[PDB]
Order: structure tokens, then sequence, then C-alpha cells
């Protein structure tokens, strides 16, 4: 089940001046920072608060590490601002199953890694009304 | 302060379809819905997790009343998909005036009425990185 808003995904052309403008602007501070070659990503998770199933929900932060990556090549297109949503499962596997049972494209036959060791998968955005729609199990469990 | 991701925004053409695709596809269930004149929306609230601070996330579907509004323009430029982020604070009117005093600009002077009472008011998008930020706090008082 999906029982949370993991993250809210943000593009950005230069990560070290859009996290200052979150520090600056609303007092939000840096949780972690990686760099994700597979995915083209330096990213900045940002947490705003903890939520009830036991995670956190976070503003990840998105600067591409080259024009030819999924947040490249929409920050060309788009400029910045949000680029996809995420919701937190305790298990991404069963719920990307059941989703793709639906008919909405599920992007990786198997979860990948995503922030801290999470665990990922991605929706098809024309699948889902225009939202690139992320699927996120925690690295650590949680408990509600 | 600002103390936790209260909503996202979602834009979309038919309230209804879009409503039941989050239902059909995740088992989100309508929280709330309404119409706001003023804005030009009409709005289901689907809650996802409640939050630290003792209020909660929630998605904001929104299908304009009209073209000539806030989201029935975006929409045409755009297509469906996130309009705005929106933050929670116990007290809109102070963390505004705040962040007005930074040069990011407030759109209203006083706060506006949002879903379920609440007060509410935005920052204009090219002073945040690209994305319409709302700040919201909840009509009725949060234990945290
Ligand atoms: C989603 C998608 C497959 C898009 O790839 P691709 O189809 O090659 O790019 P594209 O420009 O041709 O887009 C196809 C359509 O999707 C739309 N689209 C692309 N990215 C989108 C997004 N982020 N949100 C909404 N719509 C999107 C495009 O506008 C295009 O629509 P049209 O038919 O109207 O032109 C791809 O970006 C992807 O696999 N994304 C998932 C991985 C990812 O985003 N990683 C970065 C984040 C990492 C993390 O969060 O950890
Ligand atoms: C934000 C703004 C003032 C945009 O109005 P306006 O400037 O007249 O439309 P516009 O098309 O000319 O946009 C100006 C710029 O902002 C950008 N923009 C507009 N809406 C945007 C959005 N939702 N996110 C990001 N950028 C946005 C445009 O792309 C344009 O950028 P360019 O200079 O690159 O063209 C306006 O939509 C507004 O006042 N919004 C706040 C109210 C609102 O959104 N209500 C609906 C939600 C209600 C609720 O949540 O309860
Ligand atoms: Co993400
Ligand atoms: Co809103």
């Amino acid at each position: 089940s999906l029982t949370r808003i993991d993250h809210i995904g943000i593009a950005c052309h230069d990560l070290d001046a859009t996290v200052e403008f979150y520090r600056a602007t609303y007092g939000f501070e840096v949780f972690h920072t990686e760099v994700n070659e597979e995915q083209g990503v330096r990213e900045a998770m940002l947490k705003i608060n903890d939520t009830s199933d036991g995670g956190a929900s976070y503003l990840q932060l998105l600067e591409p590490t080259r024009e030819d990556s999924a947040v490249g090549k929409w920050l060309a297109k788009n400029g910045e601002g949000v680029h996809h949503i995420a919701f937190g499962t305790a298990d991404v596997d069963a719920d990307a199953a059941d989703i793709r049972d639906k008919g909405v494209r599920v992007l990786y036959d198997e979860p990948r890694r995503g922030s801290m060791g999470s665990r990922i998968t991605f929706l098809h955005p024309k699948d889902c009304h225009g939202v690139l729609t992320e699927l996120v199990t925690s690295a650590a469990v949680e408990s509600p």
C-alpha cells in the first residue's frame, strides 16, 4: 500500500544555488546529498516532516550530471520546476506488480537504487494524467 | 515556520476521471471536494498521510471552472500535471511577511480562503526556481 508522500522531485540548473534558496527562504536544511550516476543527477534531500507510517517527506532537488539524462532532457524542454512526485510503501515490489496489472506502465522490471539506499520504480507520466510518479521503499524499515 | 508538505496541487482536465484514476490505481479515497469560484477550480483533496506537526498531506486535484483562471491558463499551456506545492504552517500571516522581507513576491497582501476554510497565500514561481509555492494554515489548529 502507498502510505505517504515520500518526496517531491524538483529539477534545477544549479543544485548549490537552489539548496541555498530553500535554506535562506524557508529554513530547510540539507538532510543528505549524493550523486546517482545511473539516473544522471546530483541530489540534495531536504526533510520537511515525519509521517504517520514511520517515514518522512522530503524535497528532492536534482541537477543533471549530463544533458542526455531524464532530468537533463526535462530541464532543457521545461526549465526548472517540479519533475516528479514519490509515494512511499513498505513493499515497492508488490505495489509495482499490482499497478503493472492495472495497465499503468512500470518503467523498471525490478526496483533500482534511489536516495539513501532506497529501492524505487516509476510510473509513466502519460499513464498518470501527466505526473511522473515514483514508488519508493526506504532502505531502513519504518515503525508507523 | 513551515512544518510540513501540506499538499501537491495537480491540474487535470476532468476531476471525476482523475479522482477515479487515483482511487483505482493507488486506493486513495476522496477526503473532501469543493468549488472555489474566486480561484476558478473544482477540487478534490485525497489524504495520503498524517504529519509530525499534527497536520496532514494531501493530493489536491484541480479542474478549472473557466479558461480565464490560474489553472485554466496553465492547463492550456502545459497540459495535465503538477501545478504547485504547498507547505503548512501554524501562522501563514507571519511566515508570508518574513518571506516578503526576503524579496520573494508574495501574491496576496492578506491570506485568502483555500480548501476546508484554510488560509493560503502563494509565492511567485519565478522567485522560487520555477515552483509555484503555496503557504497554508489549516482552519483547525493542529496538535504536533
Ligand atoms: C518518463 C520518461 C520515460 C520520459 O522519457 P522520454 O519519453 O524519453 O522523454 P520524452 O521527452 O520523450 O517524454 C515522453 C513524453 O513524456 C512527457 N514527460 C517526460 N518527462 C516528464 C515528467 N517528468 N513529467 C511529466 N511528463 C513527462 C513528455 O513531455 C512527453 O510527452 P509528449 O508525448 O507530450 O511529448 C523518462 O524521463 C524516465 O524514464 N524517467 C524516470 C527516471 C527519472 O526520472 N530519473 C530522475 C529522477 C531520479 C530519482 O528521483 O531518484
Ligand atoms: C503564478 C501566476 C501569477 C501566473 O499568472 P500569470 O503570470 O498571469 O500567468 P503567466 O502564464 O503569464 O505566467 C508568468 C510566468 O509564470 C510561469 N508560471 C505560471 N504558472 C506557473 C506554475 N503553476 N508553476 C510554474 N511556473 C508558472 C509561466 O510559465 C510564465 O513564465 P514565463 O515568463 O517563462 O512565460 C498565477 O497563476 C497565480 O496567481 N497563481 C496563484 C493562484 C493559483 O494558482 N490558484 C489555483 C490554485 C488554488 C489552490 O491551490 O487552492
Ligand atoms: Co525521486
Ligand atoms: Co493548493
